[PDB]
């Protein structure tokens, strides 16, 4: 997250860690035994990180149990990234309590100017790098359809939304990659791609979540 602030340990309940051996996309929790990120982040041998803040000392709240299946959505496309989400199995259902909670799945899609929450241990800086060990969180609108595809010509599908700032300075960034984008308490958005990170005119671009909650409910239930 660049141009963001520490959102405090805990403070986002639903944020999850996917590690192999290192973080290397966030996800959230949508119930005591799936989590939702996005399809690039997919890998083998994936284990769930749940209730953490600082990501590199064990701090007393975490749960770490190991993904049994993965799901990429069927339509996944790698090139344009149209249909960028997946879902993870847990091998056992986490325990949930006031630090570690699922957030629910919309039940309409959220309107353009809707404020939202994004959050990550993505990269802080637009140019170099710096990698936060904490949780940072940033507030950002929901774009415009007409402003998202004028920022990316051809490249928009309807299942992608852009949310952030036109004049740059605050955005997601490298390894904030699957994490939520939360608007009034549901999961709207999945970090997905942008053009770098919080530079003028090239906002995030997410996964449109209201899209899926069909096949999410559906995959669920049969699995
Ligand atoms: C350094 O630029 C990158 C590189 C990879 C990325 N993946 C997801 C994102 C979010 C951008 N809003 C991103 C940004
Ligand atoms: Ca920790």
């Amino acid at each position: 997250i660049v141009g963001g602030y520490t959102c405090g340990a805990n403070t986002v309940p639903y944020q999850v860690s996917l590690n192999s051996g290192y973080h290397f996309c966030g996800g959230s929790l949508i119930n005591s035994q799936w989590v939702v990120s996005a399809a690039h982040c997919y890998k083998s041998g994936i284990q769930v990180r749940l209730g953490e803040d600082n990501i590199n000392v064990v701090e007393g709240n975490e749960q770490f149990i190991s993904a049994s299946k993965s799901i990429v959505h069927p339509s996944y496309n790698s090139n344009t990234l149209n249909n960028d989400i997946m879902l993870i199995k847990l091998k056992s259902a986490a325990s949930l309590n006031s630090r570690v909670a699922s957030i629910s799945l919309p039940t309409s899609c959220a309107s353009a100017g809707t404020q939202c929450l994004i959050s990550g241990w993505g990269n802080t800086k637009s140019s170099g790098t710096s990698y936060p060990d904490v949780l940072k969180c940033l507030k950002a609108p929901i774009l415009s359809d007409s402003s998202c595809k004028s920022a990316y010509p051809g490249q928009i599908t309807s299942n992608m939304f852009c949310a952030g700032y036109l004049e740059g300075g605050k955005d997601s960034c490298q390894g904030d990659s699957g994490g939520p984008v939360v608007c009034s308490g549901k999961l709207q958005g999945i970090v997905s791609w942008g053009s770098g990170c919080a530079q003028k005119n090239k906002p995030g671009v997410y996964t449109k979540v209201c899209n899926y909650v069909s096949w999410i409910k559906q995959t669920i239930a049969s699995n």
